[PDB]
């Protein structure tokens, strides 16, 4: 399957964003654990959220979904999830299901196997397993240490644990969400650097919404009290996805017009709102509201930036760079290599097909645009963001053909229709 995007002369309009994947999967898990019934509004319907919903169903969590799957009423368990069955749960390639559930299912005495798609068995989890085992959990890595599939037999108590923060923030996120329900207090020491720090902020905001605080000592040590229970907030509004927003804001920066996204704004908890600052640095004009961000085209110039704070939206800069004057350098993005695909390899390979010169560094990418873009069929590596990032090539005089366009469904099933709504073809 393939989708050819014809050249787009102008983009403009307003996009009502689908829900945030990151917020959706945290909110579902916390609602499942909490005391009380939580009503989630603007929940994302996408593969990663569906895998979480299916796992929660299999684990006995009671919830209802609206017809469009964006409103979800969760009856909280008031405690750790429990199953009497020797289940195997398939989690696709959803890190925000696999990592949080691997920790949560270490509470108690279940016997559950977590698995997923082939790529998920190549995505690291050992830093999380190590910390959970230090806290008393029984875990078997059925194929190889540091990777799924995992057999979880429970037993997490708490105590003094160390977690490496240098590969994924999700390991720390998973520990933080599980530790409050453990029988003992947990002190989490971060071994070295912490990547993707804004996602830790999301986790802490969500936990606070659900009635639980922790002592964050400069992102280097966390003190969590055990014996707690999450408390439903009642209604909870899931923010629009700021990573999904990046494509539309960039499209405005490149080929607007003014493109406005709604459902996020200056006070959002998602770190990817900071992507708009990069477009501003490149020369676009950005306007902020409490519930919108808008971007208007101006002449674009390349940037050289550390992107560790926005690793997902950073991919959008890599293709927006094709429209900027000069060489763009994106630094401190090593964990691109351990995500839906090796994104440093994939982005460099596909950028070259449209004519860019690319230096693929170990943990950075340097992109020098060609004078004129070339027509290419873009491989997407079963990676939603490869498809969405390369859609921007069509904001030029050259079409682009996106292979396997349905991979956008990991986070954004209707991406191409939403892009078309704001596009005027040349
Ligand atoms: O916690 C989260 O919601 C996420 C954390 C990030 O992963 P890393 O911490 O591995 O960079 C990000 O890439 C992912 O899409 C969502
Ligand atoms: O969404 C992204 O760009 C990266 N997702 C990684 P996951 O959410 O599967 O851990």
């Amino acid at each position: 399957e393939s989708l050819t995007l014809q050249p787009i002369a102008r983009v403009e309009g307003t996009v009502n964003l689908p829900g945030s994947k990151s917020v959706s999967n945290r909110a579902l898990l916390l609602a499942a654990l909490a005391r009380g019934t939580t009503v989630l509004t603007n929940l994302l319907d996408s593969d990663d959220v569906r895998h979480m919903l299916n796992a929660l169903s299999a684990l006995g969590v009671q919830y209802t979904l609206s017809a469009d799957r964006t409103r979800c009423e969760v009856t909280g368990n008031g405690g750790p999830l429990r199953s009497a069955a020797a289940l195997e749960l398939f989690l696709g390639n959803a890190g925000t299901a696999m990592r949080p559930l691997a920790a949560a299912l270490c509470l108690g005495s279940n016997d559950i196997v977590l698995t997923g798609e082939p790529r998920m068995k190549e995505r690291p989890i050992g830093h999380l397993v190590d910390a959970l085992r230090q806290g008393g959990a029984q875990i078997d890595c059925l194929e190889q240490e540091n990777y799924p599939p995992l057999r979880l037999r429970g037993g997490f108590q708490g105590g003094n644990v160390e977690v490496d923060g240098s590969v994924s923030s999700q390991f720390l996120t998973a520990l933080l969400m599980t530790a409050p329900l453990a029988p003992q207090d947990t002190v989490i020491v971060i071994k070295g650097d912490l990547v993707s720090k804004p996602y830790i902020d999301i986790t802490l905001h969500l936990m606070k919404t659900f009635g639980v605080e922790v002592d964050n000592q400069s992102y280097q040590r966390f003190v969590v009290r055990g014996k707690q229970q999450y408390q439903s907030p009642g209604d909870y509004l899931v923010e629009g996805d700021a990573s999904s927003a990046s494509y539309f804001l960039a499209a405005g920066a490149i080929k607007g017009g003014t493109v406005k996204v709604t459902g996020i704004g200056r006070n959002s908890v998602q770190g990817d709102i900071r992507f708009a600052d990069v477009l501003e640095k490149m020369g676009a004009t950005v306007t902020w509201g409490d519930d919108f961000i808008a971007c208007t085209h101006g002449e674009l110039k390349a940037v050289d930036m550390d992107m560790n704070h926005i690793p997902d939206a950073a991919m959008t800069i890599a293709t927006a760079a094709l429209f900027a004057q000069g060489t763009t350098t994106l630094r401190n993005i090593y964990n691109w290599r351990v995500k839906e695909t090796d994104r440093l390899f994939a982005m460099a390979t596909e950028l070259r097909k449209v004519g860019a010169e690319v230096e693929e560094g170990e943990d950075y990418i340097r992109i020098t645009p060609p004078a004129k873009l070339k027509y290419a069929e873009i491989g997407t590596y079963n990676d939603h963001r490869m498809a969405m990032c390369f859609s921007l090539v069509a904001l030029s005089d050259t079409p682009v053909t996106i292979l396997d366009p349905k991979c956008t469904a990991k986070t954004f099933p209707d991406y191409f229709e939403q892009l078309a709504r704001i596009s005027t073809l040349a």
